[PDB]
């Protein structure tokens, strides 16, 4: 039927083609463009075919690809190729797939899942989001890789503050976690991340960063309407935690990009360079553009 929310999908084209007019000139190459054009495809492909996928048989995978991530998180430790000193990738020739990814979606079904029955016992309020995190944050700092920990870490906040649970602690961890770690118009074009950004902010200066720092507010406020226009609460504590995700990455390459915390492997979704970000944030978009989808349905 395709009743989805297509300005959504519209910002999501418009950052993607930023990134990719961006990246034809900031450390351009005939060969590291191909491989971004090809990540582009499997992403819009992938985000296609998880359409079609119901929303009752995705929250019904809730459990399963949680637990499949856990252990994908584990055997990353064992037979994973080291990269920035941490094993966090898995290489099989042209495949590249981080388990990370998978885990944040996983962990986000889970919690909404499990955190939509109203009454709780006076103690799991504290235990069950817990439980269900702990683990991945482990496996993500015996890695170790601490940026998808603040995301994951994060999201947790996000769905729990939502919710309306005990989130203060989630803070605390969050914090505490963190801490062990060219003019208006610009030049138009004239080998770490955050050059994918330097070239953005110089070449386009204060008119270029105050256009995708607005492109990025328009998105998480359509994802965050989204979220509250949901009628279960489930649904509802998902789109929330996925953006808070986002929206984390987001201001996490703001300052690392302005000389603010220490770099991280977190790209800027949809904007910096990388393929395997940019397949797993269309396909986590591809979830939430269905889930949106299916809202009024049982
Ligand atoms: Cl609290």
């Amino acid at each position: 039927w395709l009743a989805y929310d297509w300005g959504l999908v519209f910002l999501v084209a418009a950052i993607v083609a930023l990134g990719f007019v961006n990246l034809g000139s900031a450390a351009p190459d005939p060969v590291l463009l191909y491989r971004q054009s090809v990540a582009l495809g499997l992403g819009l492909l992938l985000a296609f075919l998880l359409q079609f996928l119901s929303r009752r048989r995705l929250f019904g995978l809730a459990y399963p690809l949680y637990g499949a991530s856990l252990l994908l998180l584990a055997l990353v430790l064992v037979v994973g190729r080291e990269i920035n000193g941490a094993r966090a990738w898995f290489v099989l020739g042209p495949l590249q797939f981080q388990p990370l990814e998978l885990a944040k979606l996983g962990l986000l079904l889970a919690l909404a899942k499990a955190l939509e029955g109203r009454p709780i016992a006076r103690v799991w309020d504290y235990a069950l989001p817990a439980l269900l995190t702990l683990p991945v944050v482990g496996l993500l700092l015996l890695q170790p890789d601490l940026g998808g920990a603040l995301v994951v870490l994060f999201g947790v906040f996000v769905v729990v503050f939502v919710r309306g649970l005990p989130w203060r602690h989630l803070l605390v961890g969050l914090f505490a976690l963190a801490l062990l770690v060219i003019g208006s118009g610009g030049l138009f074009g004239k080998r770490h991340t955050a050059f994918v950004f330097s070239v953005w902010a110089e070449e386009w200066g204060f008119v270029g960063v105050v256009g995708l720092l607005g492109l990025y507010g328009l998105l998480l406020a359509r994802l965050f309407a989204l979220a509250l226009a949901c009628p279960r609460l489930s649904d509802r504590l998902f789109l929330s935690g996925f953006a808070g995700m986002l929206g984390f990455q987001v201001v996490v390459n703001l300052g690392v990009a302005l000389g603010v915390m220490p770099v991280t492997g977190l790209t800027l979704p949809l904007f910096s360079y990388g393929g395997s970000s940019l397949i797993a944030t269309l396909a986590g978009l591809g979830l939430v553009l269905l889930v949106h989808r299916d809202r009024y349905q049982d």
